[PDB]
C-alpha cells in the first residue's frame, strides 16, 4: 500500500485555464473521472501503477463456437493491453484444446479454465484465485480486437464503458430493463450512463461484490421466471446504477467500426468488435 | 467499507456531449478530479458518504493573536462546512481560555488542543487520537471564514488546493524553494500546480504520511542551515509533486477577494481570507 515517491518527470504543464476536451464530458456528476484520450499523461499513471507492481487479471469466456475469436483476442492483447505492466489472462472454455497457443510477452501468463458446455458473473464470483493472484480485474468479451493503447488509464475500484450505441442518447431511450417484476428494473426517470455488459472491471474485491450481486440478482428473476431483456447487461446497469462506479471508460474502449463509424469524438478507436453472427 | 446501495434519486441525466465546464480544467493528467462548481452533484455525495457514516476532522492552529479569529472561522464552519455530517473540531492553541464558546449543530464537536506558545505538520503527525477519532483530516488556515459550501465532495485519500494567487501561472512563475540544497527544491521545468499551504487533507492515513514526510524534511533542512522560501508550503508543495492528489480543490476553496476580486471563473466564493497583518 505504502507508495514511494515518483521520479523526476518532464513533461507538460497542465493549465488550469485550458480544458484537456471541451467536446465531452470529462468527469461525472459524482467525481469520477470519463477516460478520453487527452485526459491522461500515460507516463505519470505508468509511474504510479508500476511503483505498486501492479498486476491485472483478464477474463474472457470462449464457448462453443466463440473460440474461434481467442488467437485474434489474444495477439492484439499482447500489443496493446497493459503492456509493461504483470498481466494474469483467464480464459473460460468448454474446449482447453482449441485454444491457440499465442506468444506472450515477459511478465505475463495465461491460464486455460475449462467449464460446462448466468455463467459469466458465476463464474468470476463462486468459482474463481483472483485475490491471491491479481490485484484489479478486467472482465470482457471476446469477439474483439484491441486495435490502439489500452492500460493502466482504466484502473480504479470499480469500472463501467459507456455502450458505443447509446453515449449520445437521453436516459428514457435507454434499454434498461423496464418491467418492475425485475431485480434489473431502472424506472425511465433514473439512469446516469447506459454501460456495456462487454467491458467492466475494478479491484478484486469490487469486482467480486458486483459479480456476486448480478449473479444473486439473475437467480432471483429466474426463480421468478423473468429474464431481463439485456441478461448480464441489465443487472449490471441496475447495479451500477445502486453503486456508482469510480471510473467511466468513454466508447473509445468498446467500439464497432462497421455499426457506427469513426465520429469525430473518438480520436482513438481502442477495442473494436469483430464480426460475429 | 461494504458499501450499501443508493437508494432511487431524481436528478438530471449527466450528457456525455455536454461537458459541465467548458472554462477551466475539471481533471488533472492523472485523472484526479479538479473540484469546481458545476461539476459534482452534492445530493448524490451526500449520500455516497453519510451511508458510510463519515466522519471529518478539521485542524486549525490559534497561537497568539490569531485568537481572534477562532469566532468566526468556528461559527461560518457551522454554517458551511460538511453540514449534515459528523464533525470534529481540533483546535490547537497556546491560550485555551481565549477559545470563543460557539453553538454547535448536532454531531459536531470541538476539542482544544493545548500547545507551546514545523509545528503545524508536527503537531498533526507525532502528537495527534485522529486514527480513532475522525476518517478524514482537513488542515486548514485560521485567518479565514467560509461564505458557502465546503461539503464532502472534497473528500477523497489526498487533497491539495490550488493556490489562488497563481491557478494562471506558468510553473518557472510558482514560488516554489529552487535552491538545491533545500529539501523543498523544485526544478524550473517539474510542477503541476502551486498549492497552497492553508488547505490540504485526506484520509487520517494520508495526512499523517503528508505531515511526517514534511515535518521530516524541514528537520534535514534545520540540521542544514536552510529554510524553506515558503515554510511548510514549499515542503508540501515537494511532496504533492512526488506524491498526486486524488482530487485537487479549485480557488474557490481558498480565495482572497480583496486581494484578488471576484473573477468570472469562480461561481462561488467558498473559504476566504479574513484581514490580518
Ligand atoms: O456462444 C457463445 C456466446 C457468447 N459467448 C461469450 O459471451 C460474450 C457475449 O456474447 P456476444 O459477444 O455474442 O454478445 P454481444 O451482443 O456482444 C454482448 C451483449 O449481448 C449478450 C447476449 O447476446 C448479453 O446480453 C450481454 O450482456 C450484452 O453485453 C462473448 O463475447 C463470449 O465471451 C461465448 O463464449 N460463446
Ligand atoms: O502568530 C501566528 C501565526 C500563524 N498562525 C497559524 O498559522 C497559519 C498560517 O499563517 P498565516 O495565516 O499568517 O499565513 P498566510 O500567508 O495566510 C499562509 C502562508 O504563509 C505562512 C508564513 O507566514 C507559511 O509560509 C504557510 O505555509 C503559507 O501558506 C494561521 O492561519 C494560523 O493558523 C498562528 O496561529 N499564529
Ligand atoms: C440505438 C442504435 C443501436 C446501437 C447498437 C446496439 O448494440 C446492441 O445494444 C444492446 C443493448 O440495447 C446490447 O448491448 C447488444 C448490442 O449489440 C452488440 O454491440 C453492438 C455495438 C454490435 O457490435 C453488435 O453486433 C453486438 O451484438
Ligand atoms: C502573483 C501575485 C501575488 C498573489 C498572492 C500571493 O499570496 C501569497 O503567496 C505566497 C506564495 O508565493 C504565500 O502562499 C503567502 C500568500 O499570501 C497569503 O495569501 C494571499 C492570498 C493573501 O491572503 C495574503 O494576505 C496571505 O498572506
Ligand atoms: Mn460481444
Ligand atoms: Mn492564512
Amino acid at each position: 500500500e505504502f507508495m514511494v515517491s515518483l521520479p523526476r518527470m518532464v513533461y507538460p504543464q497542465p493549465k488550469v485555464l485550458t480544458p484537456c476536451r471541451k467536446d465531452v464530458l470529462v468527469v461525472t456528476p459524482w467525481l469520477a473521472p470519463i477516460v478520453w484520450e487527452g485526459t491522461f499523461n500515460i507516463d505519470i499513471l505508468n509511474e504510479q501503477f508500476r511503483l505498486q507492481n501492479t498486476t491485472i487479471g483478464l477474463t474472457v469466456f470462449a464457448i462453443k463456437k466463440y473460440v474461434a475469436f481467442l488467437k485474434l483476442f489474444l495477439e492484439t492483447a499482447e500489443k496493446h493491453f497493459m503492456v509493461g505492466h504483470r498481466v494474469h489472462y483467464y480464459v473460460f472454455t468448454d474446449q482447453p484444446a482449441a485454444v491457440p497457443r499465442v506468444t506472450l510477452g515477459t511478465g505475463r501468463q495465461l491460464s486455460v479454465l475449462e467449464v460446462r458446455a448466468m455463467r459469466r458473473m458465476e463464474m468470476i464470483s463462486f468459482c474463481e484465485r483472483f485475490l491471491s493472484e491479481v490485484d484489479y480485474l478486467v472482465c470482457v468479451d471476446v469477439d474483439m480486437e484491441f486495435r490502439d493503447h489500452v492500460g493502466v488509464e482504466i484502473l480504479t475500484p470499480l469500472f463501467g464503458t459507456l455502450h458505443p450505441g447509446f453515449y449520445g442518447s437521453s436516459r428514457e431511450a435507454f434499454t434498461y430493463e423496464r418491467r418492475p417484476q425485475s431485480q434489473a428494473y431502472i424506472p425511465k426517470d433514473e439512469g446516469d450512463f447506459y454501460y456495456m455488459g462487454a467491458f467492466f472491471g475494478g479491484s478484486v474485491q469490487e469486482v467480486q461484490r458486483l459479480t456476486r450481486a448480478c449473479h444473486q440478482a439473475m437467480m432471483v428473476d429466474q426463480a421468478n421466471g423473468i429474464e431481463a431483456v439485456w441478461h448480464d447487461e441489465s443487472h449490471l446497469n441496475k447495479y451500477l446504477l445502486r453503486h456508482k462506479p469510480t471510473k467511466v471508460l468513454s466508447p473509445e474502449y468498446l467500439w464497432d467500426q462497421q455499426l457506427l463509424g469513426w465520429p469525430a469524438v473518438l480520436r482513438k478507436l481502442r477495442f473494436t468488435a469483430v464480426p460475429k453472427n
